[PDB]
Formats: structure tokens, sequence, C-alpha cells
């Protein structure tokens, strides 16, 4: 079994990369692809609260992402890993660390303590970071507040990866998506075949 | 202003005590009574998930009580404290410590760390613990009785590590005496500013 998460800002082609990597891995491994809330009822109700929120307090928002993370983890991820599957998860703890923690300014260490209560030791075995430059990312997406937030998410991810190098594998997401797909696929197959 | 919370297991007389204390305090203070979620829209939505739910993971449950707590604190408690109000709050951080942390077996320090993220340093000015014995509290199935006992054991462990804001009121005595001891404790804190 393997728990592999995918991280990156918007415009990193992450969703495109995970779907293509999944289509290729299914030919050789027992694997599922998922994301939060991913159909878990309580998680879906939590998502409705997040999306209906008008200037919601950032700590309440972080706790709701963490509660959706726990429900998804318990009802989808853990049973799949128990069945010996490879689980590909599009966004996990690092997304709360970069977004709520760094970019929103709650602090990475505080949001990490919250998410450690939620995941209870279940950190990914490997995290694929789609390292896109702010300028390339922006072009894949297409005001000043949105550009500044996108750059702060990217800075956040750099800070997280600097302190946890062993868990992460950075993939150059500035290259064409065919190459991003290929480098990500190779990184995963290398980790999996070493187990 | 003052942020006063009330803690205790079931059968402690808490709802009666808060209401009677409110009626006495309102003569000298601008006081409000509240409880989480307390009408805060996001908190009300969260409460529906906790109630209209089935066999929910205990950690997920703890995070939802913590999220409702933050919403009620930021949109209701803090604005009332800014107005100079005495806020009488029925259950706060210590209920999560006793119920989620001790009784449900998540762990007290793990639940404390979650709730410190939610309250972000806003601990009560005073906390009234309505100290009722498991036997007296039971009178006021086996699983529910063991859980009620676990809750009291939980509350006992919290005060064994905290004494400043914590004020234990003997809740085994008749309700008139419980109200008097509570009111007198609050007024002694309030008069000392
Ligand atoms: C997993 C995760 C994602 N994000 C971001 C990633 C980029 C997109 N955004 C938006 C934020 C909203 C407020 C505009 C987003 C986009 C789509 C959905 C969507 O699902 O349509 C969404 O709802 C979710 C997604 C995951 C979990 C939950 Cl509880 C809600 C969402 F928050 C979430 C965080 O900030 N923290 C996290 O832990
Ligand atoms: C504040 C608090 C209370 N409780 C208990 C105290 C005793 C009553 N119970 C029940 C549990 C449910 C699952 C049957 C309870 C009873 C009534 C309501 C009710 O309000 O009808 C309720 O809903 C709430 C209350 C506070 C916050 C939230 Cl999110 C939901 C509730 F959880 C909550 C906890 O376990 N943790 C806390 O942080």
């Amino acid at each position: 079994s393997a728990f592999i998460t995918f991280e990156g800002p918007e415009g990193s082609g992450k969703t495109t990369v995970i779907n293509e990597v999944y289509h290729r891995l299914v030919k050789d491994y027992d694997v599922i692809m998922t994301r939060e809330p991913g159909g878990v009822p309580t998680g879906e109700e939590i998502r409705k609260i997040v999306l209906e929120g008008n200037d919601m307090d950032i700590r309440t928002e972080a706790m709701l992402f963490a509660a959706s993370r726990r429900e998804h983890l318990v009802l989808k991820v853990i049973p799949a890993l128990k069945e010996g599957k490879v689980v590909l998860c599009d966004r996990y703890i690092d997304s709360s660390l970069a977004y709520q923690g760094y970019a929103r300014g709650i602090g990475v260490e505080e949001v990490r303590a919250l998410n450690e209560f939620a995941i209870n030791g279940l950190y990914p075995d490997l995290t694929i970071y789609l390292n896109v430059s702010a300028e390339v990312g922006r072009e894949r997406i297409i005001d000043q507040e949105d550009l500044k937030f996108h750059e702060k998410v990217i800075e956040g991810y750099q800070e997280i990866i600097h302190n946890e190098s062993q868990r992460f594998k950075s993939v150059n997401a500035d290259q064409p998506l065919e190459n991003v797909v290929e480098d990500t696929y190779q990184t995963i197959i290398k980790y999996l075949e070493k187990i």
C-alpha cells in the first residue's frame, strides 16, 4: 500500500497531472484517486458550510478543512490502504499548511498542530509538489489581491518543503503538461517499485 | 466586562443556576446569557451536523464542537465583551476537555491543543464548575452511568492542573444554596474588577 498526495497552487496543472498519472498507474497497480470531501456525507455537508461562508473567520475555515480531512481519511483513505491499494489524494495536509497557515497568516505551525489532531499520524508516504512559477501558474489560470495570494501560496509551499524534504518530491511544473505528467509518473513508479 | 463560563456534568443544576444568577446580576451589570452555537449561522449549521448524524468519528466531532466554539466566540462573545457586558456562557473549552478529551478517550492534552487553536488565547475570566458527585448527579443504562462518571473524573483531572479562573461550587447541596454560592463567587470576582 501507498498513500500519495498531490500539492500545488492553482495553475500548476495539478488536477490534469493527477488524472493522467492515475490513468497510467491503474494499468499496473491497484489504485484509487480521491480528494476531500470526495462524497463522504459529513464531509460534503462541511464543504457546503465552507462555500456558503461570507468572510468566515480563517481559524473556523481551517477547522472545517481539518474536519472534512478526518472524515475523508477515515471513510475512504484508511479502508483503501487496509485493502493494500495505492491511494492518490489530490490535496491533503500541505494544502491547509500553505493556504490557511501561510497565505492566510494563521501560521504553519498552528495549522500543523490542528491537522495533526485530524490525521493522527497518517502523513503521506510521498507528496508530489507541482512546482510552478507564479508567472506560468497565472497564465494557466487565465486582480492584484488574487496575484498576491497566488504568490503567497507558492511562498508557503516553498517554506513547507524546505523543512520536510524527505517526504516531498518536487516536479518542475513550468514544463509542458506532457513532461509534468511523465516526470510525476516516473517519480511515483520509482517510490512504488522500491517497496 | 467579564467572560464567565459554567461547567458541569448532567444533573449539576447548571441551566437553573445560570438563569437565577442572571436575574440577580442584571440589577448591577449589563449581562447576557449564551451557549454555543448561540444563533451564530455557521455554528447553527455545524450543530445540525453533530445532531443529525450517525456514528461520527470522535475526532471529527471534537473539531466540529471547536468550530462552533470559534464562531460563537468571534461573532457573539467578543462583540458583547466590547460593549462592556458580563457574558454568562453555558459550556466552553472545559466541556470539550471532559467530554471529548477524557470521557471519549481522545486524550485531554490533544483536545486542549485543538481548542487552544479555536479560542486563540481567549480563556474565560472565571469558570464556575458545578461540582456534583456522580451519585447525586445520577439522581438529579450502565454505559450512560459509566460515561457520566468518566465526565466527572475528567472535570476532576482539569482542576487538578488549573486553579486561577476555576471556582468549584459544591453542587450536591440544594439548588438555593448552589445559586447563592455561585452568585457570591461571581460578585467577589466582579467587585475585585
Ligand atoms: C484541501 C484544501 C484546499 N484549499 C483550497 C485549495 C484551492 C481552492 N480552495 C477553494 C476555497 C473556496 C473558499 C473558494 C475551494 C475550491 C473548490 C471547492 C470545491 O470542493 O468545490 C472547495 O471546497 C472544499 C474543498 C475541500 C474541502 C472542503 Cl471542506 C471544501 C474549496 F474550498 C480551497 C484550502 O485552502 N485548504 C485545504 O485544506
Ligand atoms: C460544549 C460541548 C458540549 N458537549 C456535550 C455536553 C452534553 C450534551 N452533549 C450533547 C451531545 C449530542 C451528540 C447528543 C448535545 C446535546 C444537545 C445539543 C443541542 O444543542 O441540542 C447538542 O448540540 C450542540 C451543542 C453545542 C455545540 C454543538 Cl456544535 C452542538 C449536543 F451536542 C454535548 C460536548 O461533548 N462537547 C462540548 O464542547
